């Protein structure tokens, strides 16, 4: 078998591969599809929640690279590739945009290295986001991002994998690295008291190692002093929609996660 690489199959699911399976990608093994299937059986709207997270990723990156004028992105916990990735969105509005992707799953590097050796403004590497010091000093980071100028750091679909004991220091390190005029874009599994939210967090914790549903206020808090851009921290489908959407008529899948983008002030 030539793909996914058999040497990466330990009959254990990974976060990247399961999310890929939820989106209908082929970068996954049976253990990943089995867990996605199981999760969908217990968690209504799970796949739709992933779709909405990808759609807000696109809308947010388009806001950042176009309107906000940002040319430098650090995409933490990037995941495996989809039909619309960060650098593709960024370059569609801003041909000079530069994106550095970071993921812990080696399959992300293996797939991507292929796709991105032809792009001098896009780089990918394997690392653990819980070690900001290592990521912020990596040669791909240092050669691609000048942190003395505005940048965007993204923890899209990533915040709920940071435990209570590490989250404050980890997200704080990345906020602290940024120049005034920079942005932090995150999305997260949310606890608004709907039953599936904490059940989904449990399944993720038990099967994938980490999974923390945060209240809207706990999500907002991880933006620190940054100034939230309108509409603030809201269900992912409600974040600057480009397609009609009614906040009182959301499905269960549209209430699993929230999105927010905040700006660092001078
Ligand atoms: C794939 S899902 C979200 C993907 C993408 N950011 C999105 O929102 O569409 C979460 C991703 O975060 C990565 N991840 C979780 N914890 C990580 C960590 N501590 N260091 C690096 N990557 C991590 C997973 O491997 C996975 O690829």
């Amino acid at each position: 078998s030539v793909w996914p690489p058999p040497g990466l199959d330990f009959s254990k699911p990974t976060i990247a591969r399961v999310y890929d399976a939820l989106l209908g990608g082929k970068d996954n093994f049976e253990a990943d599809r089995a867990l996605a299937d199981y999760a969908c059986k217990h968690i209504p709207g799970l796949k739709e929640s992933a779709i909405e997270n990808r759609k807000v990723l696109v809308r947010g990156v388009r806001f950042l690279a176009g309107e906000a004028g940002i040319s430098q992105f650090l995409d933490l916990g990037s995941g495996l590739p989809t039909v619309q990735n960060t650098h593709e969105v960024a370059q569609s509005v801003n041909p000079d945009a530069r994106v550095v992707y970071v993921d812990i799953d080696p399959m992300v590097l293996t797939h991507g290295r292929a796709l991105l050796a032809k792009d001098p403004n896009t780089a990918v590497f394997t690392a653990d986001v819980r070690d900001p010091e290592y990521i912020l000093n990596h040669p791909d980071v240092r050669r691609m991002i000048d942190f003395s100028r505005p940048a965007a750091i993204m923890l899209v679909g990533m915040l709920h994998y940071l435990s209570p004991d590490v989250v404050d220091r980890v997200v704080g390190a990345y906020r602290d690295a940024l120049a005034p005029g920079s942005y932090l874009f995150m999305t997260s599994l949310v606890d608004t008291g709907l039953p599936a939210q904490q059940k989904l967090a449990r399944i993720t914790r038990e099967n994938l190692g980490e999974g923390w549903a945060r209240t809207p206020e706990e999500i907002e808090r991880q933006f620190g002093d940054f100034e939230l851009v309108e509409p603030g921290v809201v269900y992912t489908a409600l974040w600057r929609p480009d397609e009609p959407v009614d906040p009182d008529n959301l499905s269960p899948g549209e209430q699993l996660g929230m999105a927010g983008i905040g700006r660092k002030k001078a």
